[PDB]
Order: structure tokens, then C-alpha cells, then sequence
């Protein structure tokens, strides 16, 4: 009946993708793959008829896309959430990669044992970052125009995994806070983040030395 | 007058970019940063009017960008390139993020003194990746629609630094071998290839172990 969403059970790039999806109330089934499911992910792989197999995929019928910032800007634009003229799309496409970096920054340093090392360089960084997005964000309640979108999806998922890594990075910001309370409030966003479905934990891929294991330290 | 792309004088993340502009002719002077102006870079970042301060970068007036696939992009919409329906574009948005995974799975491991162990079990999943694009592109003589666009040059430029790698890697896929032939023979990308502007090296940023340094070993 309904499109699927396949993806690891975890948090990760699939986030933003059902953030929307509850957001904007779209009907979904998620074929999740645990952390022992491996070998069932290789068997459905080459098998689902997928042009670039990968994760996440998303099949609806016929029409299938794998590539999470793909997905994303497919359900985005159904809700014309990309932009309608080609400076507006490209400063959309420019949010996102910025958003595609902000996240991949604690990726980077996640799956190495050195992490506790390597966390020290990062907050050294991370206030210059974060300043440049409390900038662009301002006062606005989103990111580009005035509801929420999926670049709002991508920005609080992001910030929330940051949050955690170090809580008074963000705190820093008050725009950024609110911004966090402001997504969490959205009441489809709210009973999602309430319900069975959520997941919370991990972060990143289990074998990650931040953001990793069936459970919080 | 005319529109500004500024970048480190490497291929890097900038290649495609440059390969668009000069294929469609969208005139554009180049602001190069040399393997020594670290500081040059750090001084301009932040007086360019840059919303989201980065490398690489586009002016135009009034109007900017960063994130190389937003600079793409916009180009590329200017010359009707990124789909007209919500399906095909999400689709070349696929194809985009296959492309930058396939760019990307050689810069993971090339800045690495590790190079050389890192590369065995990269050679060893390669195969399967490339068999993966070569179907994808099957008879088509371009990866959408049936004239070359942004993403034949990240297709290209991903290729070519592929073979630099490991030539008898692509040359095993006589249709991933005739796509780079295709591409190369283009008039305008020939001239531009043959011209004194065109960089031919490095491959990656400078300071890497694989398609690093001021000349091919
Ligand atoms: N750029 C891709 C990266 C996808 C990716 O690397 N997925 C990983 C986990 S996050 C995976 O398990 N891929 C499946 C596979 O390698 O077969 C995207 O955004 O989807
Ligand atoms: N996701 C960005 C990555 C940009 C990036 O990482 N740029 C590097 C060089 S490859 C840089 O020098 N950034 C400028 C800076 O960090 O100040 C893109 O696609 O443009
Ligand atoms: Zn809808
Ligand atoms: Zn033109």
C-alpha cells in the first residue's frame, strides 16, 4: 500500500527523513535493519530494484530513490519546500550542503577510538560554526521562509546530536535553544518523538565510539 | 562583470564546476588560492559577503553561493539541467549524491599516510561500485536525458581520478571507457582542456599522499 522508508535502526542520515514525513503527515512503513540484520540488508540489496542501491532507499510502487538528501528534497517538493526560481533553489541547495557538513562534522570523528582526542580540536572549532548558523538563522523561526521545511528537520537533528556531544556549545546560542524547543514543540513532531516508533538511540552507526551501542553512556 | 569562482588551484570539488562553465560558456574569472595562501583565505572568508563562508565560492553581483553542488547547480538550472517534474528531479538529485560518494570514496583515504593499506580493500569494493555506474548508464550516452550535464562532469572528473588510481579499474567497463571519451572529445571541453587555465593537477588538496603535491610523482 504505503511507500518505505529502508534504513539502519538508528538515527543517523534517515532522521530528517521521517521528521519530515511525520511533519507533513505523509503515510510511511519502515523497513528497519537492525544492528544484526547485516546479511538481510545484502540480500535485499541488489534485489529491490534500486538504480544506486544504497542506504536509505525509499519505494513508492514503481518510483524508488536511494540517497537521503534525494528522498529528503523528493517529499520537500512535493510540499514546494525547494525553491521557484534558480537563486532561491541554489540558496536552498546551499543550506543543505552547509547542513550535510554540520552533521558529517561529528561523523568524522565518531567511529575512531581517538574520538576523546579528537573532540578537543572539534570544540575548538564548533563556536565559529555554530555562530555562522545562529547568524543565518537570526530572528526567523526557520531557515528559509516561514514554516517549517525539511532544511528545519536537517538543522534540529543536527543540533540536537551536537547538543549532546557537548550540551553548552548550543547553549550558547539562544536562537539555536529556541530553535530546538521550537521543532520539538511542532505538535506532528511532538507525538512522533512521543510514540512507539521514535528512535532515540544511537545517534550514529552502533559501532561508533560517540553516538554509538544500543544505549546512552 | 563578470561572475567569480574561487578556489584552492586544485581540482578538488571545484572540477566539475569549472567543466560546466566552460562547456555552456557562462563567462567567469577564477579567484585561485595557491598552495601557500592559507592566510590570504583566512583573511578574505569572512569581507566576501558570504552567508555561509566556505570554499569554494560564487559572485555575482549582489548574489552568492557556497557549497560546490549548490554552485553546480545553479549554474546547471540556469541551463535547464536539474529536471522539470518532482520525479526527475529527485533523480538527478540521486544521481548527484551517488556522484559525490563516488568523488568522496577516493579523498576518505587519500590524505592518509595509511594510503597504501587503505587502498587494497578500497580496489577490492571498487569493482562492485563501478559495475553499479555502468549499468546505471548503460547505452545511454550521458547519465540523464540525452545531452551532457552537470552531472556527466562529476561523472567524469570522479572517473578520471579513478583511473589516475587504478587505471584497469574503469578500463574493465568499455562503456565507462567511451563516456570518458565522449566527454573529452566535446569541442568546448577539448579547447578547454588543451587551454593554458586548465589544471591537470592535483587531483586532491596538496598535502595529500594520493593525487596530493605540485606535480604527478
Ligand atoms: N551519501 C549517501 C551515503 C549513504 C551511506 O553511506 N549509507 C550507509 C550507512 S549511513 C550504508 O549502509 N550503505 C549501504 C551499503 O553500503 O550497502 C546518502 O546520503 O545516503
Ligand atoms: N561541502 C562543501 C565542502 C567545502 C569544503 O570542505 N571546503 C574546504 C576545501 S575542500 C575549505 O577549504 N573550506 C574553506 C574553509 O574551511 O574555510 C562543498 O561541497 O563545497
Ligand atoms: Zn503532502
Ligand atoms: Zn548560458
Amino acid at each position: 500500500m504505503a511507500p518505505v522508508l529502508g534504513y539502519w535502526k538508528i538515527r543517523g542520515l534517515a532522521q530528517p527523513i521521517r521528521l519530515l514525513l511525520e511533519y507533513v503527515g505523509h503515510s510511511y512503513e519502515e523497513h528497519s535493519y537492525g544492528r544484526c540484520d547485516g546479511e538481510k540488508w545484502q540480500n535485499d540489496k541488489h534485489n529491490l530494484g534500486l538504480e544506486l542501491p544504497n542506504l536509505p532507499y525509499y519505494k513508492d510502487g514503481n518510483f524508488s530513490l536511494t540517497q537521503s538528501l534525494a528522498i529528503l528534497r523528493y517529499i520537500a517538493d512535493k510540499h514546494n519546500m525547494i525553491g521557484n526560481t534558480p537563486v532561491e533553489r541554489a540558496k536552498i541547495s546551499m543550506i543543505e550542503g552547509g547542513l550535510v557538513d554540520l552533521r558529517a562534522g561529528v561523523s568524522r570523528i565518531a567511529y575512531q577510538e581517538t574520538f576523546e582526542q579528537l573532540k578537543v580540536p572539534y570544540l575548538q572549532q564548533l563556536p565559529s560554526t555554530l555562530r555562522m548558523w545562529s547568524q543565518f538563522l537570526g530572528n526567523n523561526s526557520y531557515l528559509h521562509g516561514s514554516t517549517p521545511t525539511h532544511l528545519d528537520f536537517m538543522f534540529y537533528e543536527a543540533l540536537d546530536v551536537i547538543r549532546y556531544l557537548d550540551p553548552t556549545s548550543v547553549e550558547a546560542f539562544p536562537n539555536l535553544m529556541q530553535f530546538i524547543h521550537r521543532i520539538e514543540a511542532l505538535p506532528n513532531i511532538k507525538a512522533f518523538m512521543e510514540s512507539d516508533r521514535f528512535i532515540k538511540w544511537p545517534l550514529n552507526g552502533w559501532s561508533a565510539y560517540f553516538g554509538g551501542g544500543d544505549a546512552p553512556p
